[PDB]
């Protein structure tokens, strides 16, 4: 009853699990060797597949469920089809529980012990029904959910901001795969207060991917008309994979090559893609997405009735904050301050959850 409390970031796009070990948070690798796991679940009767293997069929398999977080707290159901043609209705709690179960299972094997306790994170804007859905998901997965904490709070814990000696105002800019959250926190006496939030729950790294897809589709259109490219699910799965890969490479390099031999066929033979995409062109194509992240910063400043100079620290959270242009935009909006991105931005929320778990378990060594 007083064992380890793991920390879980249950994201729209990806999930991550961490635990305290020897007085430091450790991020646990899944069985594919990855430190994050896609929040994606595929159903084949009783055989349920989670994570990377499910992401590889997200476009091609009608019984693969993505983006379930968006339904948490509602009584909407998702449907999957059994082998015998009957339909199975699933709650968001049930599908989320499969992601939580997968994390729990591989965590147990890595740690070498059974695990029955967790802290799970949620967006700051989640209401009681949304939080309760998340707790229920944990319960279905065999986890006593010791606390639900907010994602920006978790990130601040990871950076140790609660240990600050003076009162701190902290801006959290969190750009994930599906959603964009800006939060202004006040941390005083080791307690967190959310002063203001803003953002767009329909804006995230997927949109940047989708712009590259749009671009490739327009390239194809210069040489081919009437292809009906969307109806080719195989082609669409490949385009999504290629787009995300190209985007990621452009966070580190100034150019990337998109190569898609035999993408689809026309009456004159195969359609191929060989395109060099520079960072500058990628940034021009995605400028409207980037710019949409600016006003939410100013929104939180306005609502909290602060001046920009009152922001003591900025935290970059979410995988998309690896993009150079995003970093630059944030710098431009809080002049003088160097944002924090030293803790891997797609692990920082889970790390904070794990620190919260250690605190709840007690025992100072
Ligand atoms: N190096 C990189 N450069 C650019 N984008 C990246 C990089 N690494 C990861 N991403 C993107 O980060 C996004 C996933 O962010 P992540 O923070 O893991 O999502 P999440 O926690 O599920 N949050 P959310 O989707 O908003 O509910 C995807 O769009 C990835 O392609
Ligand atoms: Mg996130």
């Amino acid at each position: 009853d007083n064992g380890l409390i793991i920390g879980i970031d249950l994201g729209t796009t990806n999930s991550c699990v961490s635990v305290m070990e020897g007085g430091r948070p450790v991020v646990l690798e899944n069985p594919e060797g990855k430190r994050t796991t896609p929040s994606i679940v595929s159903y084949k009767n009783n055989e349920i597949i989670v994570g990377d293997a499910a992401k590889r069929q997200m476009v091609t398999n009608p019984n693969t469920i993505v983006s379930i977080k968006r339904l948490m707290g509602t009584s909407n159901k998702v449907k999957v089809q059994n082998a015998d043609g009957t339909t199975k209705e699933l709650s968001p709690e049930q599908v989320s529980a499969q992601i939580l179960s997968y994390l729990k299972d591989f965590a147990e094997k890595k740690i070498g012990k059974k695990i029955s306790r967790a802290v799970i994170t949620v967006p700051a804007y989640f209401n009681d029904a949304e939080r309760n859905a998340t707790k229920t998901a944990g319960k279905i997965a065999g986890l006593n959910v010791e606390r639900i904490i907010n994602e920006p709070t978790a990130a601040a814990l990871a950076y140790g901001i609660d240990k600050a000696s003076r009162e701190m105002k902290v801006l959290v800019y969190d750009l994930g795969g599906g959603t964009f959250d800006v939060s202004l926190l006040d941390i005083a006496e080791g307690t967190f207060e959310v002063l203001a939030t803003a953002g767009d729950n329909r804006l995230g790294g997927d949109d940047w991917d989708n712009k590259i897809i749009e671009y490739i589709s327009a390239y194809i259109a210069k040489e081919h008309q009437g292809l009906n490219l969307s109806k080719d699910k195989m082609a669409m799965q490949r385009l999504k994979e290629a787009a995300e890969r190209a985007k990621i490479e452009l966070s580190a390099q100034l150019e990337t090559i998109i190569s898609l031999p035999f993408l689809t066929v026309t009456q004159k033979g195969p359609v191929n893609v060989e395109l060099k995409l520079t960072r500058a062109k990628f940034e021009e194509l995605t400028k409207p997405l980037l710019e949409r992240t600016r006003n939410p910063i100013s929104d939180v400043i306005k609502e909290a009735k602060i001046k920009p100079e009152e922001i003591n620290e900025i935290l970059l959270v979410g995988g998309s904050t690896r993009m150079p242009a995003v970093q630059k935009l944030v710098e431009s909006m809080v002049p003088g301050k160097k944002p924090n991105r030293s803790i891997n931005p797609d692990e920082v929320v889970a790390i904070g959850a794990a620190i919260q778990g250690g605190v709840l378990r007690g025992d100072l060594e």
